[PDB]
C-alpha cells in the first residue's frame, strides 16, 4: 500500500494501544504495526525512485523504517510477557520513530 495510508494504519494502531486495557489487545496492534512499517519500508517515493538501493537516500529512507521495526519488536516483547502498560509506554515513544521514518518523505 501507499506510504499514507501505511502512516494512516500505523497511526490507528497507536491510538487502540493507547486505549487498551489487556495486553492481547497491544500485542494485535503491534503486530499490525510491523506490517505495515514493512510495507511503508517498500512504498518508495517518487522523488525517490529512480535511486540506486546503494544510494545514501535510500540507505537513509530504508533505515529509518528497520529502527521503528526494532522498536516495534521490541514492545511486542514487552505486550507478550504481559507488560501491558509498559508496552503502552514503549508503543508512545513509538510517534517519534514513526515521525523520524515518514513525515520528511511525504
Ligand atoms: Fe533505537
Amino acid at each position: 500500500a501507499d506510504l499514507e495510508d501505511n502512516w494512516e494504519t500505523l497511526n490507528d494502531n497507536l491510538k487502540v494501544i493507547e486505549k487498551a486495557d489487556n495486553a492481547a489487545q497491544v500485542k494485535d496492534a503491534l503486530t499490525k504495526m510491523r506490517a505495515a512499517a514493512l510495507d511503508a519500508q517498500k512504498a518508495t517515493p517518487p522523488k525517490l525512485e529512480d535511486k540506486s538501493p546503494d544510494s545514501p537516500e535510500m540507505w537513509d529512507f530504508r533505515h529509518g523504517f528497520d529502527h521503528l521495526v526494532y522498536h516495534i519488536d521490541d514492545a511486542l516483547k514487552l505486550a507478550n510477557e504481559g507488560k501491558v502498560k509498559e508496552a503502552q509506554a514503549a508503543a508512545e515513544q513509538l510517534k517519534c520513530h514513526r515521525n523520524a521514518a515518514i513525515q520528511k518523505y511525504l
